[PDB]
């Protein structure tokens, strides 16, 4: 789609596709993301029925409609503050991340799929630790995909089934079991907060799912990019701090996000009415030639590197510090342990929003 993006950036940067407005230019995307007053995230009615929720009124709905991701301040800020400290660099479980990474890599043969054997389990084990739940990896992965793989698919991520009910019941079981028992981990903090049961479930589910899906894509995308563009020696000698940022820019785990206008606005020469949906194409913004010279070139030491892969503004990814830490440790440990001979087989995830490999088989040599 990068060709489409390039074609759209030059001839129709602010484009209406018949249902929603699409932004392909970096500056337009950054502006929209930072301007939360005019471009709301209140896309699921969370802010509107907050009063109803806190009153004690119970109605059947899917928890995922009630998370900080789709809320405007002050509610948004109040929600984020509940767990924000736990995601600050100084509080991340650094040793645990490294320990799990090394053990996962110890179980590998000269040829393996880095997605199922490494990229998938690492984030799941780490977020489970922070949540304080005992990680049934396969189960958590299945639920994560159940929710994540519905993104882009019109109104399905809010549709419920047997597997979704299983997820909601698990969230309720975990939360209820920690209510009145502990507030040391994320589950306990949510459970003992003053939010409605439905909000607690959504908050818990958000942290568990957003906590691994995109990080798996980042690690897999980076292993692919570093191999293809021969960045491994650079990472072994300099570390992966800048390389991870280029991987984020070049292969964004999340291709786009969305907002809804709260008032009539004008972007470039286009007038957009109140209540209209606006797709912010992070992927296209990251390849905007204006902002990124040699946009299609993978330059691991690109500096500075202001990509929008984690968003921008008040919704800037709460897990950004954690994701970068996991990716940095995963890739540096991988580089130290293996010499990638070749990418044997690769298969992309079929989704419009999530960008990554569902299978990436590599042949390596010890050292
Ligand atoms: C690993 C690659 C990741 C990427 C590329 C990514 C990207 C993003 C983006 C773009 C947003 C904002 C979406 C919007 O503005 O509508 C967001 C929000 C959020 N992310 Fe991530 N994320 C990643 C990992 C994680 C992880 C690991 C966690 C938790 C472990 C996490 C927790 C959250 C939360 C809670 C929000 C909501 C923030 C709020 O609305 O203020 N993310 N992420």
């Amino acid at each position: 789609m990068y060709d489409w993006f390039k074609q759209m950036r030059k001839e129709s940067p602010v484009y209406y596709d018949g249902k929603v407005w699409n932004l392909f230019k970096y500056e337009d995307c950054k502006m929209v993301l930072n301007d939360h007053k005019r471009f709301s995230s209140n896309l699921t009615g969370y802010n509107d029925k907050l009063e109803m929720l806190r009153s004690g009124k119970v109605f059947f709905d899917i928890p995922t409609r009630y998370t900080m991701l789709t809320s405007d301040p002050p509610l948004h800020d109040e929600l984020r503050n509940l767990t924000a400290d736990a995601f600050n660099p100084s509080n991340l479980p650094v040793d645990f991340v490294r320990e799990v990474t090394v053990k996962l890599l110890s179980e590998l043969d000269e040829e393996f799929d880095v997605i199922e054997s490494f990229a998938i389990p690492l984030p799941i084990l780490v977020i489970s630790k922070m949540l304080g739940i005992n990680p049934d990896v396969k189960k958590v992965k299945d639920w994560s995909d159940l929710v994540a793989l519905r993104l882009g698919r019109a109104d399905e991520i809010f549709s419920i089934g047997r597997k979704y009910l299983e997820l909601i019941s698990f969230s309720k079981k975990e939360l209820d079991s920690r209510k009145g028992k502990e507030i040391v981990d994320l589950t306990g903090k949510i459970a003992n907060s003053n939010l409605s049961e439905l909000e607690k479930e959504g908050y818990f589910i958000l942290l568990m799912i957003a906590g691994n899906e995109t990080t798996t894509n980042l690690i897999g995308n980076a292993i692919e990019d570093f191999t293809l563009y021969n960045s491994w020696d650079y990472v072994r000698e300099k570390g992966a701090l800048k390389a991870v940022e280029e991987a984020l820019r070049f292969s964004p785990p999340v291709m786009r996000t969305i907002r809804v206008t709260k008032e009539k606005v004008k972007i470039r020469d286009q007038v957009i009415d109140e209540g209209e949906l606006v797709r912010v194409w992070i992927a296209s913004a990251n390849r905007d030639e204006e902002v990124f010279k040699d946009p299609d070139s993978f330059i691991p030491d690109r500096t500075p590197n202001p990509h929008l892969s984690f968003g921008s503004g008040i919704h800037l990814c709460l897990g950004a510090p954690l994701a970068r830490l996991e990716a940095r440790i995963a890739l540096e440990e991988f580089a130290k342990k293996f010499r990638v001979k070749e990418i044997v087989k690769k298969e992309k995830i079929d989704n419009e929003v999530l960008n990554g490999y569902r299978k990436l088989v590599v042949r390596v040599e010890r050292t």
